[PDB]
DNA sequence: TAAATTCGGATTAGGAAT
DNA sequence: ATTCCTAATCCGAATTTA
């Protein structure tokens, strides 16, 4: 049974202590290509084995991104880059809630001992919290403290809907331009392409930690001098390519593959507005992108350097209440198709 | 009818006391 | 090996807005 790291720090995060700089790695698990996993931590029992023994048996890398953002974030990372010489996109962004927050401090409660905000989900807080938390705290406006039940009530709930607090006695939860930039991206990058602003909440909490992702993938930069082609599974918002490109690393073509419209016009926006000289392809479903295209692909423009993704958690995710059944869900099965992805990569850049 | 709103517990792990 | 608590958690779906 794989038990989580604490600390969460994975290999080793900036500014802590216990820095690994070599690991041993399966043979069967070398590239080329390099290639990325990205999935939550916290599954159903047994999942990070069964996704572990599909991925050449490489240990996963838990990492917990609060250790790089304001928001925690645990998820596990399973690659086969080397882990000596990262480095961090800079500047990195504010570490708690008093610099990621500076209005936070007219309106924070000193009863609320957060420093440190929970993970960014897709469904996000009430309006009716909001008021139940308005309501509970109003009967004690002229005393110095309100009691303890009814602070717990309220700490309990804002922890639980990750709310910050934005006027008084009002806990209101985040807002998608701060979901923007404490993941890492550009501010308004998912403002327009026709996402509306219910489909911004769910394209920014299925999406990576920016700065975490950057941080493993900066190995890379000494490596491919001239760009990387790069193959984009379950491309989303595109975390990893917003990573690259703050990496300062050439992409000379992405094949990304995403079933979302609204994601790929994202994407595409993306692409265009940091005049990327390189070449985007996009794909919607990977159920119906074949074998034969990849190398098809690959023959055009010469294999990939490194296949990034992070397939659905839908059936993974504690949030979920209905369709929490594991890697066999009919979403996180995708993962499946990531390894079959990869596998036809593989054979023809390192062979049999 | 796209968009917005609301509410709906269980599954893990760990600590600490039997 | 149990019992008992705190604690975090890339969510679905039914319904109403506009
Ligand atoms: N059948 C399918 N084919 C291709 N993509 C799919 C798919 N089913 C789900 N997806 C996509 O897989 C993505 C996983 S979310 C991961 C996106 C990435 N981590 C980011 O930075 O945004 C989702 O955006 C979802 O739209």
């Amino acid at each position: 049974p794989i038990r989580l790291p604490n600390p969460m720090i994975g290999f080793g995060v900036p500014n802590e202590p216990g820095l690994i700089t070599h690991r041993s790695l399966p043979e069967l698990a070398r590239g080329p290509p390099f290639f990325y996993y990205e999935n939550v931590a916290l599954t159903p029992k047994g999942v990070w084995e069964t996704i572990s023994r599909h991925l050449f048996e490489i240990p996963p890398e838990f990492v917990d991104s609060k250790y790089f953002c304001v928001a925690a974030r645990k998820r596990g990372y399973i690659h086969n880059l080397p882990i000596n010489n990262r480095f961090q996109i800079q500047p990195p962004p504010k570490y708690t809630i008093h610099d990621a927050f500076p209005l936070s401090k007219r309106w924070w409660p000193e009863w609320d001992k957060r420093t440190k905000l929970n993970c960014i989900l897709t469904c996000t807080g009430s309006a009716q919290l909001t008021n139940r938390i308005r309501v509970a705290l109003e009967p004690y406006n002229e005393e110095p403290e309100p009691p303890k039940h009814v602070q717990r009530y309220v700490i309990d709930q804002c922890k639980k809907w990750n709310l910050v607090w934005v006027g008084k006695n009002k806990a209101a939860p985040l807002e998608p331009d701060e979901m923007e930039s404490i993941l890492g991206f550009p501010k308004n990058h998912t403002r327009g392409g026709g996402m509306s602003r219910t489909e911004r909440f769910k394209s920014l909490g299925n999406s990576f930690q920016v700065d975490t992702v950057a941080y493993h993938l900066s190995v890379l930069k000494p490596i491919f001098p001239h760009g990387i082609n790069v193959l984009s599974l379950f491309t989303g918002i595109g975390g990893g390519e917003v990573a690259l490109h703050r990496l300062q690393i050439k992409m000379k073509l992405v094949v990304s593959v995403e079933i979302s419209k609204v994601n790929r016009n994202i994407l595409k926006d993306f692409w265009e507005q940091t005049n990327q000289t390189g070449e985007l392809i996009e794909f919607s479903d990977i159920q119906h992108l074949t074998n034969d295209t990849i190398e098809g692909l690959m023959e055009k423009y010469g294999g990939f350097d490194l296949v990034i993704g992070g397939s659905p958690c839908n059936n993974l995710a504690g949030g979920n209440r209905v369709s929490r059944v594991g890697l066999e869900g009919d979403q996180s099965s995708l993962f499946f198709e990531y390894c079959r992805i990869l596998e036809v990569v593989r054979a023809r850049m390192r062979g049999s």
